[PDB]
């Protein structure tokens, strides 16, 4: 039988979480309030893996980039998950430059 809808989701969840752990610490640059930036990570969330992997997905052109193995827009995807999520986040980040960086990293990996 051809892989069904929910095994490719298997599939794809899996490639996610192996590029999320792979660089879960790495520091990435989010615009502050001020003209300035801050680092946040993906280890700052403070959010169980399944949870972050389910809310990555919903980045439009993550799930078909994972499905092929290609690399995912993983600043995006934090920026994304954080915005979310995580109170400190929200706090720290300029919400209209944070829109176009995510724009501009994600329209640069799904062409």
């Amino acid at each position: 039988w051809s892989a069904t809808n929910e095994e490719d989701d298997l599939s794809v969840e899996a490639e996610i979480a192996h590029q999320i752990a792979e660089s879960f610490s790495k520091k990435y640059k989010f615009p502050s309030r001020s003209s300035g930036i801050f680092l946040y990570n993906f280890e700052q969330l403070k959010m169980n893996l399944d949870d972050i992997v389910k809310e990555a997905k919903n980045v439009p052109g993550v799930t078909r980039l994972a499905h092929d193995g290609s690399k995912i827009p993983l600043r995006c995807v934090l920026g994304w998950v954080a915005l979310a999520n995580s109170k400190k986040f929200q706090l720290l980040v300029e919400a209209d430059k944070l829109s176009k960086i995510m724009q501009d990293d994600l329209n640069r990996y799904t062409s």
